[PDB]
């Protein structure tokens, strides 16, 4: 456990996405290193190599010292004395203790109800603190047609009609898809949902991360599932609508992602699509781009702009990145690397690559990235740090130029500001530390049964209703339906924690 020079040898495991650059190549985690005055064992794992590995590893026994992206609480309580109680040691972690003074949204999330700290959340800066859901529309085809962004279900049923027959992208083909939407996944709402569409109902969405994708809301301190929430059937009831009209691909149910997603690239120089969720023009149309423009979510009937919202999420915060071995060889080296890497030079290299790679250092807490460097080096599967998979937090007084992927969100968001301030962060929305991570493990047990009944047919039978119709007649049996499998115990389940953590 020990160098020859009598350095301390500290393991860590590190989740990787398989775009990046190997550790050993990284010149922040040979600093790093240096800093802490130890020699750090890096095992890489990227998202789906340790999706398989993970519970081997913890049926092991043997874990890192220091685990990044690797654990959540849950498993410190279902594998006792596997992990560190970071609470304990909250005096080795200055800079946590600094990372929680000025988010305590991430305190939260990092500390249970019985008030232990089993894993350390990570933030990628208030550049990112805004959702990442948003609903694009090609402006340029609005412009043509003469017509003004739709504030209504009617308007924009009548904009989809006009794109659809009045050959917005000038090129004399009916190829125009007027919307277009991802098909449904199986167990849980995704990123870029058709079911944002219910924030036009009243209903605030939180599809970044946790119990929204399940299908969970609140409203004036109660949890409800919207699953079988009348305004879930009136979204389905609208897209049916759109798709029997021929404004939303008939084969949108089984299209997958790729395709999608190159339906609205095209060929980078005539548009197809009018309206999609996304999470930005350049994202979501690269060369086509200024073609679009983000809109408020239109209003559903009986819905006033004052009540109508848009996605509560928040993309800067994320819970479960930093957990620590109770049986670690070297437990003050283990604490001395975690508080570095929470450190802003340490997260800020994490995040956008070590310094004089693609970001300079300019200042104190000022730095400017190279963009053509990065894409060039994300293109070669050599992008220089961790990115979204950081374990650490962009504190506020940092400033970051050039970040491409923050510039076009703080754009996109300043479009639902007004929406967003439709509704309380706390009474109508379910806060993010609110997950299943910071539950007991008997509670997500039940919960991960139930999603299981829950959504063994609900896409299914979701997406059929988009399609084929029929949904007036099927719609009480389907309810109480999912109340008998569990349901309604689920909701309960929510309520108790949130009030735990609210109330
Ligand atoms: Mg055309």
């Amino acid at each position: 456990t020990t160098t020859a020079d009598g350095k301390p040898i500290v393991t860590v495991l590190v989740k990787k996405n398989a775009n990046q650059e190997k550790m050993a190549n990284m010149q922040w985690a040979k600093d790093l290193e240096a800093d802490c005055d130890c020699k750090i064992e890096w095992q890489e794992v990227t998202r789906e190599a340790w999706a398989q590995q993970k519970n081997a590893t913890l049926a092991s026994g043997d874990i890192a010292d220091v685990n990044l992206n690797g654990y959540g609480a849950v498993e410190a309580y279902q594998y006792p004395g596997m992990f560190e109680d970071l609470s304990k040691d909250l005096d080795k972690l200055p800079n946590v203790k600094a990372f929680f003074k000025q988010k305590p949204d991430a305190k939260k999330m990092s500390t249970d109800s019985k008030g232990r700290i089993y894993a350390i959340a990570d933030g990628r800066g208030k550049a990112y603190s805004g959702t990442g859901q948003h609903m694009l529309i090609n402006k340029a085809w609005l412009d043509k047609l003469g017509l003004q962004v739709p504030t209504t279900w009617d308007e924009l049923e009548n904009v989809l009609k006009a794109f659809k027959t009045q050959d917005p992208n000038g090129n004399g083909q009916a190829d125009e898809i007027p919307m277009n939407i991802k098909k449904l996944e199986g167990s849980y709402f995704t990123w870029y949902s058709p079911m944002l569409l219910l924030n036009s109902t009243g209903i605030v969405t939180g599809f970044n991360k946790g119990v929204s994708e399940y299908g969970f809301y609140a409203k004036n301190g109660v949890v409800k599932s919207f699953l079988t929430s009348d305004e879930y059937k009136e979204v389905i009831k609208y897209y049916h609508k759109l798709i029997s009209e021929g404004l939303i691909p008939a084969e949108w149910a089984t299209k997958d992602d790729d395709a999608y997603n190159a339906d609205q690239i095209s060929d980078g120089k005539t548009a197809k699509t009018g309206v999609v969720f996304g999470w930005s023009p350049s994202d979501n149309f690269g060369k086509l781009k200024d073609q679009y423009i983000a809109m408020p979510v239109p209003s559903a009937p009986g819905v006033s702009p004052d009540q109508t919202v848009w996605d509560g999420s928040s993309s800067e915060l994320s819970p479960a990145g930093l957990s620590i071995s109770s049986h670690a060889a070297n437990k003050d080296a283990a604490l001395k690397l975690a508080n570095l890497l929470y450190s802003e030079k340490y997260s800020v290299q994490q995040f956008l690559g070590s310094f004089g790679k693609a970001i300079t250092k300019t200042g104190e807490h000022e730095y400017t990235v190279d963009n053509d460097k990065l894409s060039q080096l994300t293109g070669d599967n050599q992008y220089p740090g961790l990115s979204e998979l950081l374990v650490g937090w962009i504190p506020d007084e940092a400033t970051i130029k050039g970040d491409t992927h923050a510039d076009e969100l703080i754009e996109v968001n300043k479009v639902y500001e007004e929406q967003r301030s439709h509704f309380d962060p706390v009474k109508d929305y379910i806060p993010d530390y609110v997950n299943m991570d910071n539950m007991d493990p008997s509670d997500a047990t039940k919960l991960n049964t139930n999603n299981a009944e829950i959504f063994n047919t609900t896409m299914q039978k979701t997406a059929t209703w988009m399609s084929k119709g029929g949904i007036d007649e099927e719609w009480d049996a389907y309810c109480k339906q999912l109340d008998s499998i569990g349901l309604q115990e689920s909701t309960k389940i929510w309520q108790k924690w949130y009030d735990t953590y609210t109330k």
